C-alpha cells in the first residue's frame, strides 16, 4: 500500500483532505475525509473561497439524477443536485467507480476561507445519508463495484501543514507499533462504538458509564475536537485542572475562550495529564484503552496553544485530537474498529500514546445508551 501512504494533508483546524478525481475527463478536487458523515458533496459553482470546483459540463460520463439534496447541519450547511460520474483516488487503489455525487450549488459556513479543499467524502453507513438511506455512499459503491477489500483505515499525525495516509481496502503495517486492539461498531451509522471506562493519569473518573456514550459515542475524523457529554466534560475538566494545579490558568481557557503560551520550547507538558478512554473489546467482559498525551489534547495556534477537549449535546466524538494518537482501522467487513499505537503520533522522550489490554469490564452493555 506504499502508494498510498502520505496521500493525506491540511492545515491545522481545517481538517484531513485527500486528491480524488471526478468525470470524464478526470477532474481533480481536494476532498475532505470525514468519517462523521455519509455523502459525497463537491463544490460545483465559483465560490471565492474555492481553487475550483466540478464542472458537470464537461464530463462526458456525467448522469443528472434530476433530485436536490439539502442537507443542513450543526455548524453549516450545503445544498446541492444529485448525480452520478466516474470517480478515481489517485493515490487510492488502481480503480474507478461510478459513484453519486451531490454538485454542492448553494452553502453557508461550508467551505473554509484560506483552504486547500472543495468537497467532503462522507465515509460513514447509508444510514445517514441525505436525503434518505437509498442514496448509497462512495465507499459501498466503491466496495460493490471492485475487488477493494471492504476496509480502511486511517493515519492523522497532526504538524501550519498537517498530513496522514488513508489506506483504502487494507492495513499499512508499517503505520503503528504493537498490536490492534478491535471495539465492535454497535451500529452501523455513524462509526459508533462504546466507552466502558475513562481515567485521567489513572484516576477513575466514577461515572455511570452510560454517561459516557449518552447519546452515542463516535469515531470522527471530520471533528478537530475530544467532544464530550456535558456532565461528563465537568468531571474531565475537574480531574485535569487538580491534576495541573501546579500552574494556574484562567477558567475560560478549560472553555476554549482563550490560549495559553510558553516561552518558545518551555511547555510543562509533564503538569498535564494523559487522557485514558476504556473501550468495549471483542469478548465478553474484556476491554482494551487507549490513552493520549497533553500533546494531543493541547493545540498548537511563545508557543501558545488551545484546550481541544470541550463539551457537547450530541454525544462522544472521538475526533483528531484522539485519532492523532492511534493508527484507527475502520473494519467494515467485521463491524468492528481497530486502534494501534500510531507511529507519527507526537509525543516526548517521558511518556507515548499506548494501546493496552486486554482488562476485566463488567456490564459493559449497560453502557450503551438506548
Ligand atoms: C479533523 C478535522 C476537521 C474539520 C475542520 N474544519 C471543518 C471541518 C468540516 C467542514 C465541513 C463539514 C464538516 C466538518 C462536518 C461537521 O462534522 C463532521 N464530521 N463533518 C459535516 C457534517 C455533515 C453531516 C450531514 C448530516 O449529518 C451528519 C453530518 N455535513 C457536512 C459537514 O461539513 C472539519
Amino acid at each position: 500500500f506504499v502508494e498510498m501512504v502520505d496521500n493525506l494533508r491540511g492545515k491545522s483546524g481545517q481538517g484531513y483532505y485527500v486528491e480524488m478525481t471526478v468525470g470524464s475527463p478526470p477532474q481533480t478536487l481536494n476532498i475532505l475525509v470525514d468519517t462523521g458523515s455519509s455523502n459525497f458533496a463537491v463544490g460545483a459553482a465559483p465560490h471565492p473561497f474555492l481553487h475550483r470546483y466540478y464542472q458537470r459540463q464537461l464530463s462526458s460520463t456525467y448522469r443528472d439524477l434530476r433530485k436536490g439534496v439539502y442537507v443542513p447541519y450543526t455548524q453549516g450547511k450545503w445544498e446541492g443536485e444529485l448525480g452520478t460520474d466516474l470517480v478515481s483516488i489517485p493515490h487510492g487503489p488502481n480503480v474507478t467507480v461510478r459513484a453519486n455525487i451531490a454538485a454542492i450549488t448553494e452553502s453557508d459556513k461550508f467551505f473554509i476561507n484560506g483552504s486547500n479543499w472543495e468537497g467532503i467524502l462522507g465515509l460513514a453507513y447509508a444510514e445517514i445519508a441525505r436525503p434518505d438511506d437509498s442514496l448509497e455512499p462512495f465507499f459501498d459503491s466503491l466496495v460493490k463495484q471492485t475487488h477493494v477489500p471492504n476496509l480502511f483505515s486511517l493515519q492523522l499525525c497532526g504538524a501550519a501543514s498537517v498530513g496522514g495516509s488513508m489506506i483504502i481496502g487494507g492495513i499499512d503495517h508499517s503505520l503503528y507499533t504493537g498490536s490492534l486492539w478491535y471495539t465492535p461498531i454497535r451500529r452501523e451509522w455513524y462509526y459508533e462504538v462504546i466507552i466502558v471506562r475513562v481515567e485521567i493519569n489513572g484516576q477513575d473518573l466514577k461515572m455511570d458509564c452510560k454517561e459516557y456514550n449518552y447519546d452515542k459515542s463516535i469515531v470522527d475524523s471530520g471533528t478537530t475536537n475530544l467532544r464530550l457529554p456535558k456532565k461528563v466534560f465537568e468531571a474531565a475538566v475537574k480531574s485535569i485542572k487538580a491534576a495541573s494545579s501546579t500552574e494556574k490558568f484562567p477558567d475560560g481557557f478549560w472553555l476554549g475562550e482563550q490560549l495559553v503560551c510558553w516561552q518558545a520550547g518551555t511547555t510543562p507538558w509533564n503538569i498535564f495529564p494523559v487522557i485514558s478512554l476504556y473501550l468495549m473489546g471483542e469478548v465478553t467482559n474484556q476491554s482494551f484503552r487507549i490513552t493520549i498525551l497533553p500533546q494531543q489534547y493541547l493545540r498548537p495556534v511563545d508557543d501558545c496553544y488551545k484546550f481541544a477537549i470541550s463539551q457537547s449535546s450530541t454525544g462522544t466524538v472521538m475526533g483528531a485530537v484522539i485519532m492523532e494518537g492511534f493508527y484507527v482501522v475502520f473494519d467494515r467487513a467485521r463491524k468492528r474498529i481497530g486502534f494501534a499505537v500510531s507511529a507519527c503520533h507526537v509525543h516526548d522522550e517521558f511518556r507515548t500514546a499506548a494501546v493496552e489490554g486486554p482488562f476485566v469490564t463488567l456490564d459493559m452493555e449497560d453502557c450503551g445508551y438506548n
